[PDB]
């Protein structure tokens, strides 16, 4: 196998694919990559290593709208940047379980500056929009999660019956595409009223 | 050790808050029971079996407002209920992981039915108190997970220094109280709104 960095994160998204994060061992990654533990450990020297470097790939492989356009609102970038990154993290079985506990990577400060400088920008202070980012990414990991979670580990009262159906009838994307407006226009609310009791 | 339901939970959450989920193995549990995996088998098929029951069981005896006092709103109701949830959850060491992907068991059904039918009967049509509910518990879950994942998985630009700064000085616990009310006030907007356009 080649060994280099691109080819040691493509083999361990190929391995997180068919195994998921708890059978992502070093051990079935040098198994997979043809070679031999001591060969490996030259190159990775373990898991949290592992797992880190691979959710800063997912994001940028699959997250696309990371940055906001010229002329796009606070509201539009945060729908249209939790909506690509739901989706950055379902590319992967076990997506958002690797995102969890990570803090940006030194290749992705410029990113994650401009939109911490952007929500001020648009009215914010800091801790405000940095805790409107927040909730927008702890509810896209929960969301998914739940749903990877529910996929993989596989007498009603007439209501929870009938909520089931609607629960299951689709991926979950209308439930979060729905939680996301509510999200969004709390902090509209929040942003407007600010001084004024709300 | 005695051998009942209620033992095994108890030497299973002792033994989660030492090791954590993926620690958590039918072999510990035998050795710290002092029993001999056959034994243990008798009792407990296997981990799965072993993390549901142990979902339902931190719920039920962690989490308290699990049902609308009398004369209360349902804006006051998923506030408490959100709370006490995540208080429940970050008792033990990966209480998060473990309610992942499980569906209201059995012995809950009368608890999450009031729930939904309290939602219907505060205006919210069975799919959008649906809806309602899951935002704030899949809210909930990425919130506390994000914190137990981050706690143990141990050249800023100007912004993110100081963000980073925020995240840390406390638990999470003034992020998720913040992004709880913004949660709450797009689902009033929502409630009020209906065929008006909004
Ligand atoms: C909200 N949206 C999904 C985000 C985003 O799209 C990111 C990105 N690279 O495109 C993040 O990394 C992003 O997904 C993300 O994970 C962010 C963070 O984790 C944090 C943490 O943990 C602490 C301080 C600051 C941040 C943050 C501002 O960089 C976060 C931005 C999150
Ligand atoms: C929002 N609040 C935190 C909830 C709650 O306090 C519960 C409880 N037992 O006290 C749930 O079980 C509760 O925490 C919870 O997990 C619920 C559910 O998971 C679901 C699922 O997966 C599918 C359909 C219906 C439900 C639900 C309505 O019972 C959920 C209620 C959630
Ligand atoms: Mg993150
Ligand atoms: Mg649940």
């Amino acid at each position: 196998a080649r060994l280099n960095r691109e080819s040691v994160i493509d083999a361990a998204l190929e391995l997180l694919n068919e195994t998921g994060i708890d059978g992502l061992t070093t051990r079935k990654l040098a198994q997979k990559l043809g070679i031999e533990q001591p060969t490996l450990y030259w190159h990775v020297k373990n898991k949290r290593a592992l797992l880190d470097a691979l959710a800063v790939e997912i994001l940028a492989r699959h997250h696309d709208y990371s940055l906001p356009a010229a002329g796009e609102s606070w509201q539009s970038f945060l729908r249209n940047n939790a909506m690509s990154f739901r989706r950055a993290l379902l590319r992967y079985r076990d997506g958002a379980k690797v995102h969890l506990g990570t803090r940006p990577d030194e290749k992705q400060y410029d990113t994650v500056e401009t939109q911490l400088r952007f929500m001020t920008e648009n009215g914010f202070s800091l801790r405000d929009g940095l805790y409107a980012i927040s909730a927008v990414s702890h509810f896209t990991l929960g969301a998914v999660l739940e749903q990877q979670e529910h996929t993989a580990a596989l007498n009603l009262p007439p209501l929870l019956r009938e909520a089931l159906q609607i629960m299951d009838s689709d991926d979950g994307e209308q439930a979060f595409l729905h939680g996301l407006e509510s999200l969004i226009r709390g902090f509209e609310v929040q942003l407007t009223a600010l001084l004024q009791i709300v």
